[PDB]
């Protein structure tokens, strides 16, 4: 049973890409066959895993258009994860997909061609609420929102939840919002805690545990492995994701 996890937040700089790669690595160490999908035309995930996006002969762009089979675009990573990479060509997807029926299902259609090949698919969405993020949410079974807790600035959470609700109404009724993964947690003061409590109070959004601290045997890596183990057990036995605050 392939599990597809979308990692989404229209706010940039909240450690989405780091989260995708780090959860991917932790799951791989636990024996899962992991595919990572880069849906950001800027190619941050792709670059971070050792591939120059500008030099890829093809990418997820051609895969979303149906011009290249998904298997043909996959590349390898040093840690064993498989990558469906991105480059700047993907910025053109919007103009080209808008002209076609079912633009929201392009990634879903692509992953269907790979089903059974991976235990876990993790999708790194760009910092936007356009067709690429919609493709990520439409293809996923679960979604988490990496959520910075350095500052109280969270005015985008409301529109993000509206987007989840719209997807559930129209393109993906089975999408489950697992919750927010706190990122950039600062242990120096109680401020990050207070930020998370304010978010938990104001928004219909579970705040998950543990927080990822601002940074193999590092505290950030330990927190990612702890969160990845929580994901595993949720998918294995239906255990509810532990929460930062009830
Ligand atoms: N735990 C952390 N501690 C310190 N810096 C981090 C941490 N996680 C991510 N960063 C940095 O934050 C910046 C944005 O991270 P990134 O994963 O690219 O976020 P996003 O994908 O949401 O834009 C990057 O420079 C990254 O190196
Ligand atoms: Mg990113």
């Amino acid at each position: 049973m392939t599990r597809v996890l979308a990692v989404a937040n229209q706010k940039g700089g909240v450690a989405k890409t780091t989260t995708v790669a780090s959860i991917g690595a932790a799951l791989t160490e636990q024996g899962r066959r992991v595919l990572l999908v880069d849906l950001d035309p800027q190619g941050c995930l792709t670059f971070s895993l050792g591939h120059d996006p500008d030099k890829l002969p093809v990418s997820v762009h051609e895969v979303l258009l149906g011009d290249v089979e998904p298997s043909a675009a996959l590349v390898r990573t040093d840690e064993g994860m498989t990558l469906l990479p991105a480059n700047i060509d993907l910025a053109g997807a919007e103009a080209m997909l808008l002209m076609r029926a079912g633009r929201e299902y392009a990634l879903k259609r692509a992953l269907a061609k790979l089903d059974g090949d991976f235990d876990v698919v993790i999708i790194d969405c760009p910092p936007s609420l356009g067709v690429l993020t919609l493709n990520g949410l439409t293809a996923a079974h679960d979604v988490i929102v990496p959520l910075q807790c350095e500052t109280l600035a969270h005015r985008g959470v409301g529109q993000f939840l509206r987007t989840i609700s719209d997807v559930q109404q129209i393109t993906n009724p089975d999408l489950k919002l697992l919750g927010a993964l706190p990122t950039l947690y600062d242990s120096r003061t109680t401020h990050s805690r207070d930020v998370l409590l304010d978010v938990a109070d104001r928004y219909e959004l579970p705040v998950l545990a543990p927080p990822i601290p601002r940074t193999r045997k590092s505290k950030g890596a330990i927190a990612y492995r702890e969160f990845a183990d929580a994901l595993l057990r949720h998918w294995k036995s239906g255990r509810k994701m532990p929460t930062f605050t009830p």
